[PDB]
């Protein structure tokens, strides 16, 4: 029984989920691993396949959607390629900005939610009452300088809330619902600006206003944010070893590996 | 009572709705008939605030996804941001191919969902029985030529299924199904090759395979794929004179104008 090599080791773990029991120094060649763990996977897309057939990164967006929006918030579905100006309009220069993805002269692929909805927060105070409170969940793009935990293409949750009630127990009561109803472990810390944390893993950082930059977006009132990403919260959520699995991929479908 | 100038008639064709019942010359000064158009669209915005909270691209994703999940097809979610290599892969060359949004040397904006669902045709291949089935919904990009139908950023569906099954007959069962459960009124034409209409307006392009290009994404069985947008299909179900009103948009909630 020679001992695995690395390569093999590796190749055996995109092949394994959380809940297989099996270690790996245990006599066995890797050919026979690798067959075990084969068949498993390919049962397990044959179920998924007969009973639920929902991607799970779609059906998170979708559970979430239906939680703010019964909680009284507002489906925001806003440009994702977006100007240059907005970015700069956001404290930031020329030169952090590494990790945009520039499309033309003009444009990027945003990285954030927090413009938009800031356009959005000052046009619907023309219209709405008192408070004002919308969400956006969708694609944002920033170039790694990690990767761990980061991927370039995730998806982003940020909701907000302008006018009355927005202060600090407020939007922890409100994180606290949200992540109690998904069953995810949290702690809230701070880096008022809260980080909102499992074990070591940032699931969100959120903000209680104002902030100096409001009058940029024609903000003047108080308010309240979170952005969470929605591949942070699957892999906990999944107990993945690895963020990449909860992504928008060619490799993985809910976390099982299509290269079988 | 002086004409509408032709600026100010455009200012009130953003505020109108198609159910107004609101002919413009018909005598009362401009100011009025915009400041009879800004109350009502106040007050659709307060009751979609008040009642609804859903936004209709997102809405109707949820439908169609319901629709297809429930008919056996998986749902895919794959990267938004692909290799360029896959677009030269589906017979085109860097001489159509100045509508794409490059992001680097490598990579672009996907404009169509053909090439990641074909990788899943083939990765999926040696994992699920037969007929394999699924779809994709999501974000596509496409710099325009036209762009009286045409956005630059539009969301389209793109079903598949490969193996048994794949006929004329049966692709356009599920299309006829479809857009009777949705609620609009189409044709089926041909552009085998099938386009399905609205009058004039294209819903989607159909094919039926195999086509000889196959090869390239490993897909050596008989298939049927279709390919519609969510906005051109907004756009007609709720009568909007403009597809702009059916996008992402800061200008526009559900058809109704922002800048109030
Ligand atoms: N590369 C990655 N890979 C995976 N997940 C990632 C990655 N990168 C980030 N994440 C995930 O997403 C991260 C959240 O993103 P950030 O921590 O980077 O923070 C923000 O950017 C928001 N601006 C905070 C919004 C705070 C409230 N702001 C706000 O509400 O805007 C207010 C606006 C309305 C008007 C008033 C003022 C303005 C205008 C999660 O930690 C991580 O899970
Ligand atoms: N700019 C726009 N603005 C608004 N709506 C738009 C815009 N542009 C397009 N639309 C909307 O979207 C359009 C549909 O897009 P196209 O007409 O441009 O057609 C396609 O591209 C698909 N490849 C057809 C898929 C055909 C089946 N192919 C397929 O299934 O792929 C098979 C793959 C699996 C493997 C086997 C072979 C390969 C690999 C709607 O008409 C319009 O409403
Ligand atoms: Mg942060
Ligand atoms: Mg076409």
């Amino acid at each position: 029984a020679p001992a695995l090599t690395k390569s093999q080791t590796d190749r055996l773990e995109v092949l394994l989920n959380p809940k297989d029991e099996i270690s790996l120094n245990s006599g066995k060649p890797f050919r026979e691993l690798e067959s075990e763990l084969l068949s498993r996977r390919k049962k397990d897309l044959q179920q998924i396949y007969a009973e639920e057939r929902e991607n799970y990164l779609g059906k998170l967006e979708r559970e979430i959607t239906r939680f703010f929006v019964d909680r009284g918030f507002l489906e925001i579905k806003s440009p994702i390629l977006i100007p240059l100006e907005y970015i700069e309009r956001m404290g930031i220069d020329n030169d952090l900005s590494k990790q945009i993805f520039r499309v033309d002269k003009n444009f990027c692929l945003r990285p954030m939610l927090a413009p938009n909805l800031g356009n959005y927060l000052r046009k619907l105070d023309r219209a709405l009452p008192d408070p004002i409170k919308i969400f956006e969940i969708g694609p944002c793009y920033r170039k790694e300088s990690d990767g761990k935990e980061h991927l370039e293409e995730f998806t982003m949750l940020n909701f907000c809330q302008m006018g009355s009630g927005c202060t600090r127990e407020n939007l922890e009561s409100i994180i606290t619902d949200f992540l109690n109803h998904l069953g995810i472990d949290f702690k809230i810390v701070g880096d008022d600006t809260l980080d909102v944390m499992h074990g070591d893993l940032e699931l969100s950082s959120a903000v209680v206003g104002p902030r100096p930059l409001d009058r940029e977006w024609g903000i003047d009132k108080p308010w309240i944010g979170a952005g969470f990403g929605l591949e942070r919260l699957l892999k906990v959520k999944h107990d993945f070893k690895n963020i990449k699995r909860a992504a928008r991929s060619e490799s993985y479908y809910n976390g099982i590996s299509t290269n079988l």
